[PDB]
């Protein structure tokens, strides 16, 4: 009898009590597991970490409630003069650009859900920018269930404070390198394969798969006249490598410059995350095992960006 409707998990964040049910679909019937005054500060997260929730589900009738709740969520988390714990600040932020990420893989036609996290993209990079500690409260928001929103966003983490290392500090740029790096992944949205395994061991059948992601990605996306170019780049050529032996086989020149920060990125993650590679492990690794792919530059700035420095 009653109605639901689908909310992301990665919205249920901070200590904010909820007003609302959320319910967990298993044998296509909807299961109450949070109930109205609920939240999911510090420890309390575990209850939606290591179970692989993308959906929940809400009764229709309380939707007002959720949708307050998100707004509140977002506001009082970007505001920087709250004295809020940043942990919390970076949970809430993190969640939320996933969602709008989420958002526009399954609604990639809709001018405004991709312009919403445009807007949200240049939000985070002030987030990460004017907050000392933004970035490390981030990192430590694991990708349990490894999925390419959470990778993404990631990503553009990384992006960001590699931008700041070399200097790039326009506005539009870091902008736009963030939105890219937060969709990079686009070509794997509800691919067969499993990006939690290392590239070099993959089957041939996988491997030939993956190579197709960034190719695919961008053909879907590249005619969409919302879609900016420096997005359609990243999306595309976040796999090349300076020496071109990426699956489009450019090399640095023929690259946007804001594609190969991304693909340094990526690269030092999908280590990190998909080959449980340790941290300070991954500059080594790429050097000796991705051969002159990446500018050393790059490799050393994220090294140190995942040692705090
Ligand atoms: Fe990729
Ligand atoms: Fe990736």
């Amino acid at each position: 009898h009653m109605d639901y409707v689908s909310i992301r998990v990665s919205t249920l964040r901070g200590d904010q009590k909820i007003d609302f049910n959320a319910y967990v679909k298993i044998n296509d019937k909807m299961i109450l597991y949070l109930r109205r005054g609920d939240s999911f500060e510090g420890e309390r997260l575990k209850r939606l970490k290591d179970k692989k929730l993308r959906k929940m589900y809400i009764l229709t009738d309380e939707e007002n409630s959720y949708r307050t709740y998100l707004q509140k969520n977002i506001e009082t988390a970007y505001d920087d003069t709250t004295g809020k714990d940043i942990q919390t600040r970076a949970d809430i932020i993190q969640g939320s650009q996933q969602n709008n990420a989420e958002e526009v893989f399954e609604n990639p036609e809709n001018v405004e859900s991709y312009n919403y996290c445009k807007d949200a993209a240049g939000k985070y990079v002030n987030f990460i920018m004017s907050n000392a500690q933004a970035l490390s409260a981030v990192m430590n928001i694991e990708n349990t269930d490894k999925t390419i929103s959470h990778h993404g966003v990631t990503v553009s983490t990384l992006s960001i404070a590699l931008a700041q290392k070399l200097g790039i500090t326009d506005p539009k740029k870091t902008q736009l390198l963030t939105l890219g790096a937060l969709l990079h992944d686009y070509g794997h949205h509800h691919s067969p394969l499993n990006l939690n395994q290392p590239l070099d061991s993959m089957s041939p059948e996988d491997l030939a798969l993956w190579k197709k992601h960034p190719i695919e990605g961008a053909q879907k996306v590249q005619d969409k006249k919302h879609f900016d170019q420096t997005v359609i780049n990243i999306i595309g050529q976040h796999e090349e490598t300076i020496n071109g032996t990426g699956p489009k086989g450019l090399r640095e020149k023929d690259m946007d410059p804001l594609a190969v920060l991304v693909s340094s990125a990526n690269a030092m993650d999908r280590l990190i995350t998909f080959e449980g590679v340790p941290k300070a492990e991954a500059a080594k690794k790429l050097m000796i095992d991705h051969v002159g792919k990446h500018p050393l530059q790059h490799i050393q700035h994220l090294n140190d960006i995942l040692k705090g420095l």
